[PDB]
């Protein structure tokens, strides 16, 4: 019997597969609330393998607290900058994380925020409730269509790839993307052509940031009646630029899944405009998706944890 | 001259149309808000030619109030329910609308529709809103993704298409259609397979209505976990059964851009659920399509005045 730690109250795909292992001795913060430090230090101390969250901050300094026992850390998450991971693949430890599992699944929501914002459907759900919705009216809450448009997407990755071919069927006429390398068999697909930044925002009607650049540069560059949507993290927009660029028309409007923290607090500057929708990173947020995210870090947890390859590490 | 009335407000491109014709007198509605009847009365009064909103209920009470004078009811919609057609026809007056110039905008709507519903977007929006994001949790939130699902059509005409385009890169595995026809040359593009009407609701996980159908008896055969979604006409819904399935957990969610009636009242049973999003007839909203069907509109009449062929003619 071994000491396995799981930060959190798991998916049951993930719970079920931990639990029909014999070979390990299970422990269980049985909340849905991220387990503090204090609680985390004396939860993984002793532990050969821990499951832990997107929230939990992994350091030389709960390594230390873990100790030489450690083999296996499994995270259920693709993002990887929580986890200490080069005092990491420093003490030997095997990581694992849930990738390509989740890329349908943002990309699916980087378009419906992208669909909401343009198509103006918050304000819209308002007004009928509010008493806004006196008739039908030829003018009235019109939005931007995807209908031979241009389309930017900084950051043509496999997360980016899956929002362009989602994007090509609603009749949008050019992709544009950008980044570090040029990708030149998985543009050919959408025929994306490879551009400078300022191109991507001089041309684009709508920018899809898949990967701080998005700044007052950026914003000024882009059309008066653009869109602006970031799905990767927060870090990439400087939200105060933001802010000003929606408020004064610099940018017709901008969605966000990702933001500076995490969350943000209820008081924040964005939420007080109405050209600007965020939502709490739910990018993966379908019962599909966070059961195999969980059976999938429980897989990589129990291989490591024997000694056995990983699905993904 | 012919004396031609237009009962609202319409985008600028259909109004210089009508403007620069030099055969016409435009008398106009000068507002957004709906004319009301008593004031469409004296407005048609010996019009040659009507431009007409689905709002504006055309019958033969209008009809009468115009008189032999009138050659042409040009309406800006696809939608034609709100002209009289039985007396309309009586009178040998030539009717003209919009199909075709809407159908990638309403389709993209229906599908916007769809995809904040399923991942529960307004729901979502609100929660950071009031402060109920207090972190990541792998459990809340949670909506239903398109990916491996399967789809069902009702009404797969020109829109029903279009939203099936879209909607296929999503990695939808099955698609079905209903009619009062099958349509199986212009359906090949999805391999769409043709099923009645109560088959359909208990094989898809989300159903989209284009064109009192959908009741009490619809609701029960569909899956605990598929969202519900109409674009079409309100009639087609029984919105007290729609909310006695939504509240009961009958099914998951449902989104709809038509009611009964238009606007909904603000105290409505439907707008207090949290998993029922309801837009204000917003399929055809943007910029340049609305500007479109006005320049349409408006050369339906004049084609219609002058006795020449219209674009976009209904029989």
């Amino acid at each position: 019997l071994m000491k396995v730690f799981v930060t959190r109250r798991i998916p049951a795909e993930g719970r079920v597969a931990l639990a029909r292992a014999a070979d390990c001795e299970v422990e269980q913060w049985d909340s849905d609330e991220p387990i503090p430090a204090k609680e985390l230090e004396r939860g993984v101390a002793g532990a050969h393998g821990l499951l832990c969250l997107l929230s939990d901050h992994v350091d030389k300094r709960i390594l230390d607290a873990a100790g030489a026992n450690l083999k296996v850390i499994s995270t259920m998450s693709v993002g990887i900058d929580h986890l200490a991971l080069d005092e990491i693949k420093k003490r030997g430890i095997r990581v694992g994380y849930t990738p390509d599992v989740l890329t349908d699944t943002t990309a699916e929501l980087a378009v419906s925020l992208l669909l909401t914002t343009c198509r103006r459907l918050p304000e819209a759900i308002e007004e009928v409730k509010n008493g806004g919705w006196t008739s039908w009216k030829p003018l009235w809450l019109c939005g931007y269509g995807l209908t031979q448009s241009t389309v930017g997407i900084i950051g043509l990755g496999r997360i980016g790839q899956a929002i362009a071919r989602r994007l090509k069927p609603f009749g949008v006429q050019r992709f544009l993307y950008t980044g570090r390398q040029p990708r030149p068999e998985e543009a050919a697909e959408f025929q994306a052509e490879f551009v400078s930044t300022p191109e991507l925002a001089a041309q684009s009607d709508f920018i899809v940031v898949a990967c701080g650049l998005c700044n007052k540069d950026f914003f000024q560059k882009m059309k008066e009646t653009a869109v602006f949507i970031n799905i990767s993290r927060g870090d990439v927009v400087n939200q105060d630029d933001l802010y000003q660029a929606l408020a004064s028309g610099k940018i017709a409007a901008a969605g966000l899944d990702v933001t500076s923290p995490e969350p943000l607090p209820t008081n924040h500057p964005l939420l007080t405009l109405k050209n600007c929708v965020i939502l709490p990173h739910i990018g993966s947020a379908t019962h599909r998706t966070r059961n195999t995210m969980s059976l999938l870090a429980a897989n990589n947890l129990l291989a490591g944890l024997r000694g056995e390859p990983m699905p993904s590490e």
